[PDB]
């Protein structure tokens, strides 16, 4: 594991042991950003606000899914790319969702969309460097967002959340590879 692949499954787990002592409504409101500005510190903010989302149905799947994705990343890209790439997609996501007027719809698909939507563009640049790697990285992230399709209820009013996340993964696939 890269050291930014290591900490985002520990901070996780850090924040959900808060969650069992605190309840979701105070920890979400503790890593909250203090406001809309496009900051380092709000953009840090909107990662970890995410993050107290996450354990809600995160299975060991979907943990090998992000291991695998950091993986591949971190042989193709600086480490430095990918912690922006966490960053702007969970601010922009966060915005949107404050917008529309429910902080709470800063899902875990709002990542894993983002994720995706870097690989297609990935794939789009590179369409003769294609690997087993990363065709199965596509299936799989596909796969999930079409079990939330189906089963998340929030799905639907996630959209505009998930499309900004998505703007903002196909913003710095342009920034890190030009
Ligand atoms: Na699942």
């Amino acid at each position: 594991l890269s050291p930014l692949a290591k900490e985002f499954l520990d901070e996780i787990e850090r924040i959900q042991a808060e969650v069992a002592k605190n309840g979701r409504e105070a920890v979400a409101e503790k890593y909250a950003p203090k406001s809309l500005e496009d900051n380092e510190e709000n953009r840090e903010a909107a990662y970890r606000f995410l993050l107290v989302n996450f354990p809600d149905d995160f299975s060991e799947e979907d943990k090998k899914l992000l291991e695998d994705f950091f993986k591949w990343f971190s042989e193709h890209f600086p480490e430095e790319f990918l912690k922006d790439l966490i960053y702007d997609t969970a601010f922009a996501a966060y915005v949107e969702a404050k917008k529309q007027g429910d902080p709470t719809l800063v899902l875990p698909i709002t990542l894993y969309a983002a994720f995706l939507a870097f690989l297609e563009e990935w794939k789009k640049k590179y369409p003769e460097s294609l690997t087993p790697e990363l065709k199965e990285l596509i299936e799989k992230l596909k796969e999930l967002l079409e079990e939330a399709e189906k089963n998340d209820p929030r799905y639907k009013q996630a959209q505009a959340p998930i499309a900004a996340a998505k703007e903002a993964a196909k913003k710095q696939f342009k920034k890190y590879t030009s």
